[PDB]
């Protein structure tokens, strides 16, 4: 099961698509039809024509209808180095350093993983929305990351692309100003839809591609298998909840292994673009904010 | 006016006590009743008898209600480094540093101050409830703070004693296990009534007090002014906001200058009493979590 | 208790009058706080000064809260002819007659008597508010009668006054017209109490007095006891209820005694007032409604 | 458009079915829905497959779907005497006559119609549920009645059957029983769907047949067309709203022609079908009640 909304004429109508290509309507609120179809893959609904989701993939957007954010996350939570070679963060002499190594290379090691609040879920945005650069950051960068949805009890419930936008100039200049690098208006974006567990069969065997698109020119592309993924997802769920009860619908995004330079920050009405085998393709167009 | 909640057989009902000690009953919700009497110091609501608020703070607890946290902010916000000698936050060899400089005197110099996500509601107590200690710390020091209601707008709606949880082992650790030293349940307290605006004359002429009572025994007694306030609130709003929509009913605590010995550490069952001036004493009992 | 309500500004708020003259302003709904007190006696509340309710009697209508309907009844039902000589309903030769007796006459006789559906909520009005009389009726009469609040196992909840506006021409031309003269916008009025239960020993001693005035005119007056009604109040509870289903809180109005003579009929800018012993007096003005 | 209703695990969900037999899901309130189509002919929702319109007309009862009310009606009322030869109600020498000239007879011929109040929405019943009769009545009979959908402006939105269910022995022995025969639990049946205003060029051209069914025997079967109706429903509908504001989605029932005789009155397990062109067939079993 493939689930996604749209947002028609004020109000939200939730939809799944199966592998056979027929689409339903869904009875339930879409978090809790993710809980039901993990305890027994029941879907309640009804069987709907008319409904041309590869077209919304694209335009939108189609007549009365347009595609958002599939859920309303209540709470989107991140986990920061989980990949090789991802201890190279700014390399630059120097950054934060303990004991003459890096913070960031310490977490790479350490037993406990970096977790980290990212957004509350009208900071996030959708398939076909504007994501956005803070007004006082000459460097951001998208992050292209696998995420998890999870229940209360921390069990994985669907996977999601997700883009963690990262203000990476206020990052390198203080690893304190983390929390204003990576949380504010715009800051995260997920879909186009949320796939069942029961759709990958491997989460670690999965292709992740950016593609930055200014004024139809490449201007970035890279890209890196979930194979190298060294910290598991399982570990990274169970320093999230510990200690720290986590609602239904709550977004962990695991990380990513694609870095753009520093000659590749954002700029107004670029074209972000993220690809995750199995899932889909996040578009999302980018905004610059004015002081 | 200063502003407190009690709840009553699963319902919430808020009181006003006035500066002659008469108390009305709230018409309004509080968030609702703040903004208001920020606008033109109207109230909405009846004069009530037989409400012993004196006795509230001291029993917790009479009869038929007992008094909680006095709104629920959608957002609390913390700002740390705030404070002469602050910057010695941990002044092992060594902590994290750039260019020889250590990230906590570098944010005490620097002209962005540090901004970070604190608790949602439902991870905050109030007067007479108990904090918490993480299962998996050693060393978890409570953080007596003045914090401020504020608006959409920034604008401060009023005062209330906050105690900003912090698990300093961990923070030691590494900077970058800041949020899971920060963001649990039981990790933030806050009461035991939010005073308007127009209560206090000077936000920078206010006793902060901290005592940690183990056994009936005076583990720790330490009390700083805020006229030893380096960065000012207005600017850690300003920061807040930029970009960054908040909530109506948003906290943000303004950060601590009273810090206890790594002996000092929190156990199970202790009482974390804090006093500042015009507002009154917050007492939560604390509770150690099992693993 | 004796229960009442306010309008505020758009909200209701629910106050007890006790006794001894203490109000209490209400947590629960009126409805079920008074199906509450049935069982035990309990009230949910704060004790409250400054409201006060003789002023509120005469003048309804102080500073910011008005007075109307006690509570909103789910339905309103009528019982007809309980009294003595309430069988010459319209005396006049000839209304509709069975075997040479009077349709009227025959209730008074027979088992099983007269019960009518009344009014909605919304045709009701309360204590201050207008009555109406319909556009083609040339001859309204109101009817002074003792109304219960029942629960929906038909047990009486409480006493209070109401009007049960008739508008007799139709009525008289033919009894199929009935509902036509009983069903309308402001048909109905009661309060301006509900007392509980326990307020009154005994229903069947109880002062009823109509007063119509007409610019400062006493147009009308007349009086008589309960201990005049010969068709029991149980009685017309047990016919209300059988195979018929009634929400909580409706209120069953027990027949009329007081009949104003053909003349006596209202118009446009009277004073209806109604008093009941232990209860108080019900004061609607009468607005007159255009074709 | 024919609008239909269904009850699928504890919620409601509507369904419209046009002229070309295609189905679709409705996004709005029924009576919302109604009210739109009424203005502009529009119809928000999606087309759906594999839902059997013909079969929940026939088994009720389908998986996981079961027919019901098309829609809640806030007030039904009734419309009596509006037929030819409908003056012979009760022959019998003799009912209430008003100057030798029987009452019934007298509203047939009298500008003002009768109208009364029928029911409340927890009093109906829909296609497939038990009607009821009453446990004191030895003469129940259904009368088959082309039925009103309104708008609070007496502006007519649709169509449908409806069963208004009338303890005829009650009326007979007198008038001012009435209410008591017509309104209490299962009095008022009506469906199976509710066919919008264009769906019928002619009000007045439909055939309407009544059958009791008794262990598989046609205990009874009449019928008789609209145009034997005199009192036109424009009529019926202006004196109905007249000084009386009537809620939206308000039914009006425009009264009975086939009138079954003495002896075929309902008993337990009956069935009761009724017929109107272009609308369809309500089916309701009968259920005795209880003393
Ligand atoms: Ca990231
Ligand atoms: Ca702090
Ligand atoms: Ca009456
Ligand atoms: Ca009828």
């Amino acid at each position: 099961m493939k689930l996604f909304r749209v947002v028609k004429r004020g109000y939200y109508i939730s939809y799944a698509i199966l592998d056979n290509s027929t689409i339903i309507r869904l009875d339930e609120d879409p978090i809790k039809a993710l809980m039901r179809y993990s305890e027994n893959k029941e879907v309640l609904g009804d069987r709907v024509t008319g409904i041309d989701y590869q077209s919304l993939l694209k335009s939108f957007q189609i007549n009365d209808i347009r595609i958002t954010k599939p859920i309303d996350p209540p709470e989107v939570w991140g986990s920061g180095i989980s990949y090789e070679m991802a201890r190279e963060r700014y390399s630059e002499e120097n950054v934060a350093k303990i004991l003459g190594k890096t913070i960031y290379e310490k977490v790479y090691d350490a037993v406990r993983p970096e977790i980290f609040f990212k957004a509350t879920p009208n900071r996030c945005v959708g398939h076909g929305e504007a994501i956005a650069v803070r007004s006082d950051s000459e460097w951001t960068l998208p992050e292209p990351e696998l995420a998890v949805v999870l229940d209360s009890n921390g069990k994985i419930l669907g996977y999601t692309i997700m883009d963690d936008v990262s203000a990476r100039d206020l990052e390198a200049e203080n690893p304190l100003y983390l929390p204003q690098s990576k949380i504010y208006a715009g800051c995260c974006a997920f879909g186009p839809v949320i796939v069942t567990s029961d759709e990958i069969k491997n989460p670690y065997s999965l292709d992740i591609t950016l593609k930055i698109v200014r004024e139809g020119r490449v201007f970035f592309e890279g890209s890196v298998n979930t194979n190298k993924m060294r910290r598991k997802i399982e570990e990274q769920i169970q320093y999230l909840i510990r200690d720290n009860p986590i609602p239904d619908g709550t977004i962990l995004t695991t990380g990513t292994a694609i870095v753009p330079g520093r000659d590749k920050g954002l700029k107004d009405e670029d074209i972000v673009e993220i690809t995750i085998s199995n899932i889909g393709t996040l578009i999302t167009p980018v905004k610059k904010r004015r002081k």
